DNA sequence: CAAGTGTGAGGAAAAGTAGTTGGGTTTTTTTTGCAGTTGAAGACA
């Protein structure tokens, strides 16, 4: 029950929890070590970087239940393990990713942290459309300046094969 | 043929809050024994 910037900075911290948790479901999934965790981390204390200056009462960030795959598949480009259609198909069948509901957290606790103009909206609330699905990870790109920091994106003679 | 600024709204969700009701205490401001006695109507010198 928290309204405002303080609101903000746990429903802030519970994103940052979640993720935490795709991405280790990543690697035992993946088994693709330190690697592929760690780039996953500073990927988004880069993301985080650019939240704190625009703060001020700035509340613009609370990122959409894309954002968080988003994210994961910036780093994996980065790796460059995999492709995105499989990978999104593998973890819907599978429910791979914890993405799908946002209850389980640690929250118990962040779940009452009231919503704030956020937690409530956390976690599940819907299945993507059309571009929508990159319609932010262009604008993470963005936010990141990814294509500079990190090698090879987009890539894959893997997804052709997929394909075939 | 084609690429590019400016921008309004549609939509979602948990909890609150509405309407309609009821419950709910609350809360509350037929003589059966006795003995005596008074007053009565009636009566009298």
């Amino acid at each position: 029950k928290l309204i405002g910037h303080e609101a903000k900075l746990l429903f802030l911290k519970s994103f940052q929890f979640i993720l935490k948790r795709q991405i280790r479901w990543l690697i035992t999934e993946m088994r693709f070590p330190k690697e592929f965790e760690h780039v996953a981390k500073i990927i988004w204390l880069k993301i985080l970087k650019t939240i704190n200056d625009q703060p001020q009462e700035e509340l613009k960030l609370q990122l959409h239940m894309t954002s968080t795959i988003s994210i994961l598949y910036l780093a994996s480009t980065h790796l460059s393990l995999p492709v995105y259609t499989c990978d999104y198909i593998k973890w819907i069948c599978t429910a791979k990713m914890p993405y799908f509901q946002a209850s389980e957290i640690l929250p118990k606790s962040w779940r009452i942290q009231l919503p704030n103009y956020y937690v409530s909206i956390l976690e599940g609330s819907i299945s993507p459309f059309n571009g929508q699905l990159y319609n932010k990870i262009a604008l993470t790109c963005g936010m990141i300046h990814f294509k500079e920091f990190f090698n090879s994106e987009i890539s894959c003679q893997g997804l052709l094969l997929k394909l075939v």
